[PDB]
């Protein structure tokens, strides 16, 4: 069932995202053809090989239309990287206004290195132009980035409460926690960077033999193999500690994210604030190199 065509009919169509500072690049699979009262489709030539390819998981043109939502993303994995691996090139957007682009089908990726805010890379969109929308056809599509956005944020724990300022005397101890979101990837991401660099000023020691408590719901994950834990005092007298993570060991626990959980004790050089900061490091967009985004807090304790 697909409505009728018209007789005022763009031969054009558009496509349109917004995402603050991110490009997405739009890759024509098929062409769309007029065809009596349908559209019917034939390969682009450019990526005509991608098909009936076993190299790509042997889709047939016809194998498209006729997939499901998840087969959909397994589809639209094998053709992005058929396009990374062919070094093809397709039609870079402008955000937020129209493209005018030709009638197709297409996959739209995120392809700039960086963006605004905190995000993480889109997923592949599989899109046609035009789209059904109720009995009609619609020639200006707007589609939506599937990415998520990551929050970190770091309290003191005192009286069984989250505080950004505490007050304490030397020699006390001062107890951090840091909650963290688990950014997701597409499924076949690589190399993904999820690190934790915490800075500690001169007037704070850093309670190495109590160390780190990393949890994820009822999870408790593993010094050495889930994370490296790297202490450097610096000369100035502050602490940077390193919490590393092998991302593909929390992946799966992204629905309650991270907590870590360490002390501190005010030492002599205490000021009369003595402040932790925490710095999250991830990767924004998993298939450009060096493509990483970063999230900071602090707090401040007082004597």
């Amino acid at each position: 069932m697909t409505p009728s065509i018209s007789k005022d009919a763009p031969i054009k169509g558009s496509i349109t995202i917004s995402k603050k500072g991110a490009t997405f690049t739009a890759y024509k699979l098929l062409d769309a053809i007029k065809s009596g009262d349908a559209y019917e489709y034939s390969v682009n030539s450019d990526l005509k090989d991608f098909f009936n390819n076993s190299n790509y998981g042997s889709y047939s043109q016809e194998s498209i239309q006729k997939l499901n939502g998840e087969q959909v993303k397994e589809f639209a994995i094998n053709l992005h990287k058929y396009i990374l691996e062919n070094k093809k090139s397709g039609q870079e957007l402008k955000d937020g206004q129209k493209n005018t682009v030709d009638l197709g089908y297409y996959l739209v990726t995120e392809t700039s290195s960086d963006s605004e805010g905190a995000a993480v890379a889109s997923t592949p969109i599989i899109v046609s132009v035009p789209q059904v929308s109720g009995d009609s056809w619609n020639y200006d599509v707007t589609i939506n980035p599937k990415d998520n956005t990551p929050i970190l944020e770091k309290n003191i724990v005192k009286e069984n409460q989250r505080v950004k300022t505490s007050s304490e005397n030397i020699g006390d101890v001062v107890k951090y926690e840091v909650k963290a979101s688990i950014p997701v990837y597409q499924k076949n991401a690589q190399n993904i960077m999820y690190k934790f660099t915490d800075t500690m000023s001169k007037g704070l020691t850093y309670d190495e033999k109590t160390g780190f408590k990393v949890t994820s719901g009822d999870k408790v994950f593993a010094k050495d193999t889930d994370y490296t834990v790297d202490v450097k005092k610096q000369e100035d007298g502050s602490t940077v500690i390193t919490i590393n993570f092998v991302y593909e060991n929390i992946k799966a626990y992204a629905e309650t994210g991270i907590t870590l959980n360490y002390q501190a004790t005010l030492n002599k050089d205490a000021v009369i604030g003595n402040t932790n900061n925490i710095q999250l490091d991830y990767t924004n967009n998993p298939h450009v190199k060096d493509s990483y985004k970063k999230l900071t807090d602090k707090v401040t304790t007082y004597t």
